[PDB]
């Protein structure tokens, strides 16, 4: 018949059914408030202002994002995404479709228990299901083995695959994405005294490094140039008409991804920690993962990302391993078409949770993985 | 059933009954008490004068104006007025029909709280709201966005609207207006030795203003002109027949409008202060704004006023920005006929200050806004 | 080398060199055509009577006072004036020293420009000035601080300056002097009778208020005083050797000052005009101008109008401030010692408008006030 | 020898030599021109006034802030301000002393280069340095760890120190300052009609806020009692000697420190902003920031300020944590005294810019940290 | 004299002299730099952290441990180490006491020669040994038969003694210990939301499990038990007073002891590693072995551990065997006891690594074992 696949997770949500080519919904994710003054609710001014309309009519609007590092918080406000994905931009009668829902990895138990219930409570889906982005995301190459790196607004991933089996012991997840470099590009635009504050104008910031940054091949050789020449400057017009010019904050803004010491992170970059969950699995499966390193997600569409990250982790890794980074274009749509493919797999049609099977066996059937 | 919309401010009361394409009474709003000898009561000479009767009889009559910088001064007089328009102009008995009042923003709250008890205790009024000019103002052109930028006899005001939302923490409030243009005419025509005192002779300066000046497109060029040929000079008509060259005069009246120094008003003019209350505003509205900027009042019917703002803006605002200033004809009653649509609205009559409730919620009730 | 001050405005003519404690030359500044009888010219009976001998020679002459208002208005009179100045009263020698000629307030420009170009056309002045008497009058005592309430036979002005700043958007001119008190007392005096009616008996009741006038403390007790007893009647001796009781109307013309409606005059007092051009001002000045007020001309040398002024104003402004009204003696003169000083000044010597060049750069070079 | 200690921060500059225990200078750190006339240059009328005699002949004058949310906007002027304060009001050689210039965190680079470059240009100072106000602050209470919550007239800013350590990751900056609760009670007061518009009268209700008011300590509690009695109300003299009754205005001012919504500003208040810089730091570190939670700068010495604020993080933090608000005596000083320790610590003496060293390293010396 | 007995292994280091019942100093063994900012070494801000500081000022440091799975990584950072436990904890002038080593057994020999080599060359001891964790705790007891089952926090392992004899074809080494459990808690504690990323933050995880965790009896009960009610449930409060509830969790972290499958680790438990190594053992051995297995070590000090390890090993071994398990209290210290008793022994004296002869006979003396 059909099946809906959305990825619920932080910023857009795409949705739109299996069996195409690409989404058919995509939009924003945000929540917004009259911020300026209580609603005038008896004339009818409408106080709840989410998906488009809300990026739409921006500048008057507290803009909350409903989820947080990947995790649900508002489930008051979460909920009003899914009715206005299903009831106006779909405009699908949700009762009649099966569901597959996505999810970070190690996320707390309780919010994929919540977002089930409310599924089967109100919008009363008929069957529903839960995976995992960075398994979705490798059906969309068409592969059975590799190290799916994926990124996206909040959540940074790892899941090593080979063979079809999925490793549970090596996923690594990070809390570092577009969020935070949108969250460092506003700081570091102050020092050209550029001082984004309100949440409007971060929906602006989110928008200068779409376009305007690039990852530097060599950090440090480019910290020269930008220095010493303004080849390197390049200018950007804001919505009211007055321009900026953005200079070397340019490509300062992705060197976070590889260096997360610069937003305050203790961590492994992303090329550590693609290698570390390399290192941590068996020695006989290396050389095949080496081979196949997938990336998906925006945060991955940075021009040159793919061309560093082959040359940063070859400098880990032994020179004996050929390494190919396999960054298709359209790496922002790979895990709604890997949705796409295995929603219509022929063989998945036994995994969905019926509605009458959670109503009998309770909750805790969501954390099953007869897979 | 009916209601009425009464433009309150300085200057011309304009009355007369909602439903109805322009106003019904419109009068100079001046109270006039016999100058020259105290009054010969016995004999009946009626000692008060308001409206038309006093501009009609002008020369022996000390006129008061009621209303000064958009703050009722006299009670006593003002309620003369309110008593005039109800009983003789309009003929209509007020026990009867809702009255929407207007009002400057920013005002003292002891105003509104004064004019609502007047309007519940001696007319008895039996429901009444007070409205703000500037938002009434949009309505008449059926825009729902624009900068309000509203002139008068009293105060000028903006009050940026967007998507049917009111922004209170950007209204600004200027002191300058008709009545300061007429005190600075009646300076600026002394050079010429004409000589202007009384308040009779200033209800003359007030009706050369609204012919013979005209708003000079780039001020240092007719500076030029007006001293370098006579083209320039005009010529007018007084009561007793004298004629009056007015000629260099015809254009600074207006000019100080966009320069208040000239007034000894420490101000911007009234570009730089649409211009300051769009930049207070949030970057995403500005292009919004920029493409709806509305005028209204009279002191915004000077020839030309237009095609000079909308270049004195350019030449701030960027040259990304299309500018257009909507100042469409009838200008001087675009507030009564907001007040004429919006009292015909089909959702405003919840908002009915009925006499009932203030009475029983006493005088706090008139500073709600679940507009 | 010298410098001629002349207070030309109108009534006396007070004209004397510069560097001296007093004026030279004080006259009525007249003029008298023979009135019975057509001139008998062929045998050189002089048709024109200036200055001293028309006052000398009083009861044949059609008096005319050549300044109306502070107009000049008789160009080919008042230009006779002048000229018996110059060459009769100080037997000074025009074209060699410079002029320092003195104006009213709020004039037109063309009694300036008519003024300037006659002194540079017919009498050749080497270099010539026009200050406004109420900015002279203050150095006259020394203060850089006070509102300057210069009476006059003409015209009244208020000029409040602070720190050697003026401040022109404060001035006030009225049209209420000593001759308007003087044809308030010819009609007053008809009460007992006596009827003045030609210009020489006007010369008379000038010189009658000069005498017997005095300024009552409390009006309203006065007129009861004067009502019940006669210790408050006075006598007075004409020429001709007839004596008038002047009783009553011996204060009642001075108050035509407080109540200019006594007079048909349609305004403020002058003392609701020194308290309103203090209130016009800033408020940070405020207490620094009712500290410094100062007094000057004639028409404020009457007995105690010190003493009632202080008590009048500080019936309106707040009673937390001191307000003392520096009347010194020779107000009479304090105009002239004005010119006295600042015409001796070491750094006003640049401001001269040399013939030269008004004779090249055209009659707009007056109004020039790069002071 | 010596060294000087600037706040150079938007209101008061302090200044003053580092040994002592109080600034030896305080003034206002305004600039005016005359505003009602161009200035009679030739005279020599002073045309600029700086500091304490632009207070002092305050109503002439249009006084500009040279500081604007702690950026340096008029290079032209500001240099004014420090040649006033060296010259002028300590009248010290500055060639011969050390200085130590103060900042806001987050500043543009632009602005402590162009800062730097004057004076080591025209000042020719021989060694300087630019500090963070927030790191001296804690000095001045010998402490070496707390949460530095620094007011101001310009900028707000938090930063945390933990062992002499500086965490530059928390730091957090806020526009919300003594300027804008300033331009909230200017208009907060018109609802009781008393209209201030002119910067003069700004100068005067950034007075009355200095003694009026004071904090609530339950806002919702005293919105009752300031509406039911008058006890409240208290009664202020403005310089005319007019007395103002102003009311429930009293603590609604510094309320806007708590509710940043109330000026229009999308922010936390203050309390949120310090509980948000504890949560952002790592869990070990909280229970010693919330001991030590230090308030520097004047809007940080309302009546009840520390009180309040105690109860409202309080109200946040978990109720197994004892928080004290270090509020010390004289916190309107403490930046400086932390200057006149730090400066004569001789630790210190190495971090000096010396003036041949920024001439030969060039101007990205002053961004260095070697700390 | 005095000999100086060291517990090198990975967490605790224990130190202190041997004729002593207890460590005199007891310290973790961690090495920390300041993570967020450069070091102001001009300033002497200290840059090293070891030991007890380190752990006091946990937050702002980075804590390496320089030991890891028993082999030394860090040879610039575990001297630190061993420079603060001689000359800041104990005070003891090393160059005086010998000092005897503890090692696990199947080291790499390279770790042997280096930690040898360091004591000979830099704090220049007078005499060293390096035994084997197992074989002293064993004198521990007294005992001179048993299966010492040694945990730790970086390995465990297994040496059958008997008789005094060391059989050393059947010492078995595992790489399981708490700093695996606590990886583990770190990752299923997520399952409840709390998310540890930081070291510092390990360093709270590493005590959670010391207090709330013990052994599950039987696991599929508590596994039923946890899942019907909530007797189990138990709560923490951590260093910023927020409480934890632990629940399920606080069982499965000592369970991976007997399944280190779940962590991923392909092996036998420690239940399955004893009875391998006792059935590797020669038959005439093994009940004798049963009767004496002795357990040392943290990680065998959770509640009951005991209780269930006598449970799980007679499931395995035949039914005529009984089966006890010397856990004695004070486990922790058992293998520093055994230092002490050891170094004590009148016989061992000649068992010494002199200098002299280290010196002379070069690195490979070290292995020799003429015990
Ligand atoms: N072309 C692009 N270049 C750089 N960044 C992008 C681009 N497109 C999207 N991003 C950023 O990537 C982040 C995550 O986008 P997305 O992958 O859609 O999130 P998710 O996968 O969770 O929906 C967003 O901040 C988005 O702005
Ligand atoms: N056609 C005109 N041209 C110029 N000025 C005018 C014209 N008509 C009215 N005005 C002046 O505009 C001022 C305000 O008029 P109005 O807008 O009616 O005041 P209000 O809106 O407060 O009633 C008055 O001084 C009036 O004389
Ligand atoms: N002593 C006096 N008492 C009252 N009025 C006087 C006195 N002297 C002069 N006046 C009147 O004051 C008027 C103005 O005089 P004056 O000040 O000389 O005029 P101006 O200053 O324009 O020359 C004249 O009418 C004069 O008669
Ligand atoms: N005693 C006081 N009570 C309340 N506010 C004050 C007091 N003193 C100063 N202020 C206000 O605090 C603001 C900042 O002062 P200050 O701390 O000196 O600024 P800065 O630290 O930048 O020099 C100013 O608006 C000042 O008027
Ligand atoms: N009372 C306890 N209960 C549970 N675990 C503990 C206890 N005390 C210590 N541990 C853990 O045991 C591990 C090893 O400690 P220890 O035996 O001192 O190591 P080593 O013997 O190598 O010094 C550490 O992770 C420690 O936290
Ligand atoms: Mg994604
Ligand atoms: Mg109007
Ligand atoms: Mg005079
Ligand atoms: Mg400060
Ligand atoms: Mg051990």
């Amino acid at each position: 018949t059909t099946a809906l696949v959305c990825d619920n997770g932080s910023g857009l949500v795409k949705a739109g059914f299996a069996g195409d080519d690409a989404p058919r919904a995509v939009f924003p994710s945000i929540v917004g408030r009259p911020r300026h003054q209580g609603v005038m609710v008896g004339m009818g001014q409408k106080d709840s202002y989410v998906g488009d309309e809300a990026q739409s009519k921006r500048g008057i609007l507290t803009l909350k994002y409903p989820i947080e590092h990947g995790i649900i918080t508002n489930w008051d406000d979460m909920e009003k995404i899914w009715h206005h994905t299903f009831y106006n931009e779909l405009r699908v009668a949700p009762e009649e479709h099966p569901t597959l829902l996505t999810e970070a990895p190690l996320n707390p138990k309780a919010n994929r228990e919540k977002m089930t219930q409310i599924m089967f409570e109100t919008f009363n889906v008929p069957a529903m299901y839960v995976a995992i982005q960075a398994v979705l995301s490798l059906y969309a190459s068409g592969r059975t083995t590799g190290i799916v790196l994926d990124s996206g607004d909040g959540v940074t991933h790892n899941v090593p695959i080979y063979e079809g089996y999925a490793l549970p012991h090596a996923i690594m997840r990070l809390d570092l994405a577009g969020r935070d470099l949108t969250d460092y590009l506003m700081k570091i635009l102050t020092e050209r005294g550029y001082s984004f504050v309100t949440t409007a104008e971060r929906e602006i910031v989110r928008d200068i490094k779409e376009k305007l940054c690039y990852v530097a091949l060599d950090f440090e050789n480019e910290m020269a140039t930008a220095a010493s020449s303004s080849s390197l400057e390049k200018s950007y017009e804001l919505p009211d008409g007055q321009v900026i010019t953005i200079g070397n904050e340019r490509f300062r803004c992705p060197e976070t991804l590889f260096q997360p010491s610069f937003i305050g992170m203790e961590s492994a970059g992303i090329h550590e920690t693609t290698y570390n969950s390399i290192m941590k699995c068996d020695i006989d499966i290396r050389k095949d993962l080496y081979a196949n390193n997938v990336m998906s997600g925006g945060t991955t569409m940075y021009p040159g990302i793919a061309d560093r990250m082959q040359k940063e982790i070859t400098a880990l890794a032994p020179s004996t391993m050929k390494i190919k980074i396999i960054a298709p274009p359209e790496r922002k749509y790979s895990v709604w078409i890997g949705g796409s493919i295995l929603a219509s797999l022929s063989t998945f049609q036994q995994m969905w949770i019926t509605k009458q099977e959670y109503d009998e066996a309770g909750p805790s059937i969501v954390h099953r993985k007869c897979f």
